[PDB]
């Protein structure tokens, strides 16, 4: 009688290369400890233009279908989250049903909101299942997106690009979500964007960490309030915050994650009802503590440090290097994630990790995965960079992997990989 | 004990201009019967770059605010249907949020599938109210598009351009939805779309009306068995259709409500238990119904025939021009949607006017909205079309409308009319 709503499983789709970020600094005439011990980079994974956001999409939603043995026909809604879209008006969403050869009763369309876009459709898909609507059904959420900042950019060394499936259904075995507590925060600004007609994003970077923190302590006090109120978390000798088993966070690089924590826990310590005993100093200085990042973040970033900035699926990268090598001992403890956009928005939310959380992530064979890749040149990295987006280089995808071919006549064809 | 969700009210925006229908025929060489009678218009919208997405869609959402008295506060969702975006990453959301001076806690995005993104965001403000986590809360969800095909296209005379923002919470005066009961249709198909920096669409005319139909036969018999199967209608001596009081169609061109009307009878008499009594040529006429259409579509077109086609908002401006006239009369009675977006994919739902509903659209005050727009010649028309995006005319808005004003720095400033 208990019913519950969430992940059920995930999948992961990267590009086919990637440079070594310290090859990248050096080619930039960069401290390479600037990227390694400043951003947390060690791989950024490099595109060509047949690895759109359609072909990474396609190979992450089939490869979950494969690996989950999902039945296509309960699938009544499929939505791609992504701020790299192709079409004004055609979806993401309806190229990847007719590349998985789905069935028709779904619902299919794109969410935008930079790197929230993601999020915005997962929850639209937890609250189709948890308003009766999609009872019986199964959503497929995508994430997909390649950030592109451009050669001698201070954004530059944060680009990477892939896709996250997420499984969403009644049976979430991954994270069984806490419907109705989430926190918002929302706020018009121009921290980063990319207009229409412009391949590489516009950015003012120390603004929009100033942003994002600034949305992440709106989102997460809202989650917190509610929590409060269902008795999930309690201000004790525990601060709120850290009675959350793990904090997965929006990663746009990985030290953005320790930055994030750092403003999570000062939230709750400039919030305590006896905060006037305390100094920034004395807070800042227990905000940092190490001891709280090793446990509930430090773990989230193994995948996200060898491929970059993903936007719309960086958090959920992050979610899937945790779950990767934790799932057994988390199951049946509560965690929380954090998802920020740049424009902006920010949603903190929890969920409970699912008994069976081990067994899907075993199954979505994520070293596999990476383990796929070739490491190219800087060289050849800005040569593939210099392509249109109309010219794909003459290559084979991998086994039920898709890759955009050409564009004819203004419609894009893809061929999968056998 | 009975928990409502649905629609509340609605609001409407429309540009300055617009053309007479008859105009753009001789200037074309065209027969104006052609479009008159052929598709059913009499004037179309034309916008110049000031016009923009945004600007259109914080027209309607300050006016729905203003004629409803909502509380800005209490919007936890803001959402933006629409085919006509102006960023890859920072969504017409977040602008629209900003220049209604709008507070933080909402989640907020824009939908894409062409012209169904509106009905995409609409059910995702309702799922999210019915699963509980809107409880307390509304959403505002603003259809928004400017439709361009060019000048001497087959597309033209369907052009058009506005905003409908829909106030969606559990107070549903205009239409409290049947949760849970839609029927969808989707495929991969290039009947129409609009490729990264192509202002104009593409389409292939005649296909994208089989599309269309297609479409909403499958999504018609979805709906069709659920309101079977939850006693809401019967095969009985009235066909299971003829039971809703009204339908109201996505509405490209007028003449297309009256395609879409015979389709959606055709479904209940082909899939009648007796079909094999009847012929394709008895089935047509009872389908092709005079009385029917007029007793279940023709007072929907009363706005759209003004206007054209507004891609994600022309279903919601049938709504509004039905309920116009007829909230009183329609109070209590159950009434069905079509929603249809290129690409492809359409949605039928249904729902029950309130009894509050003719008050809610008496506040919206549409003659007043249609009332204050001016006309122009073909030749300025064309003069307007051949602007850039970036050259807004030197105009003020209306009071309490907005304007693009410039682009400075690719950064978009808008005015608010006094
Ligand atoms: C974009 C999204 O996805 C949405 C969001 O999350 S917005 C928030 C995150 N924003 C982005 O990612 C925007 C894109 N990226 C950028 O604009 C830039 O890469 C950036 C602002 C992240 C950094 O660019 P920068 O100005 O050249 O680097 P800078 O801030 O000076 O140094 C970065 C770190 O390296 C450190 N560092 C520099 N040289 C070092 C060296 N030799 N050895 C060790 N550390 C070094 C710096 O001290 C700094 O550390 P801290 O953050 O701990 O203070
Ligand atoms: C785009 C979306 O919003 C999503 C959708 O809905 S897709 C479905 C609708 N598709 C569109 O609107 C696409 C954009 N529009 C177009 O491509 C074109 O305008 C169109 C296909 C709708 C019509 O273009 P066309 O080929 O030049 O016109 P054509 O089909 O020959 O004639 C249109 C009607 O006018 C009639 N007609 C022509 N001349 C006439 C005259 N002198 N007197 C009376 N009637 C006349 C025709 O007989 C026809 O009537 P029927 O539909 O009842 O048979």
């Amino acid at each position: 009688m208990k019913k519950r709503v969430g992940i059920e499983a995930l999948a992961v789709a990267v590009p086919s290369r990637y440079v070594d970020i310290e090859d990248l600094a050096r080619a930039r005439g960069v401290d390479p400890a600037k990227y390694t011990a400043g951003l947390g980079a060690r791989e950024m994974a490099v595109t060509d233009p047949g690895e759109d956001t359609v072909a990474l999409a396609a190979t992450a939603a089939a490869r979950l279908i494969r690996q989950q043995d999902v039945d296509p026909s309960r699938i009544g809604m499929l939505v791609v989250g992504t701020e790299t879209g192709i079409d004004h008006s055609k979806p993401v969403a309806s190229h990847v049903q007719g590349l998985l050869k789905l069935p028709r009763t779904m619902r299919t369309y794109d969410t935008q909101h930079a790197c929230y876009g993601g999020t915005a459709g997962l929850m639209a898909a937890v609250e189709w299942i948890a308003s009766g609507a999609g009872a019986g059904k199964v959503a497929v959420v995508v994430c997909s997106d390649i950030a592109r900042y451009g050669l001698n950019t201070a954004g530059e060394p944060t680009q990477g690009g892939g896709a996250v499936a997420l499984l969403v259904s009644e049976q979430p075995d991954l994270l069984a979500m806490d419907v109705g507590l989430n926190g918002v925060c929302s706020m018009d600004v121009y921290d980063f964007w990319r207009p229409v007609g412009r391949r590489e994003a516009l950015v003012d970077g120390h603004y929009s960490i100033t942003c994002y923190l600034e949305a992440l302590s709106g989102a997460y006090r809202g989650w917190r309030e509610k929590a409060l109120a269902a008795g999930l978390v309690r201000w004790s000798d525990a601060l709120p915050g850290e009675q959350l088993a793990r904090i997965a966070y929006h990663v746009p690089f990985c030290k953005m994650a320790r930055k994030a924590h750092t403003q999570l826990r000062l939230c709750d310590l400039e919030d305590a009802a006896d905060a006037a005993a305390s100094t920034p100093e004395s807070r800042e200085a227990q905000a940092k503590s190490a001891a709280s990042y090793d446990a509930q973040v430090a773990t989230s970033l193994g995948l996200n440090s060898r491929i970059g900035n993903v936007y719309t699926a960086s958090l959920y990268l992050a979610l899937a290097g945790l779950l990767q090598h934790e799932a057994g001992a988390l199951a049946g403890q509560r965690i929380g994630l954090l998802s920020y956009g740049s424009g902006c928005a920010a949603e903190f939310y929890s969920g409970t990790v699912g008994e069976k959380a081990a067994e899907r992530m075993a199954k979505a064979d994520l070293e596999a995965v990476l383990a796929r890749r070739e490491r190219v040149s800087i060289e050849e990295y800005e040569r593939l960079m210099k392509l249109p987006a109309d010219a794909p280089e003459a290559v084979a995808p991998s086994p039920g992997a898709f890759r955009l071919t050409e564009i004819r006549d203004h419609r894009r064809q893809y061929a999968e990989g056998n």
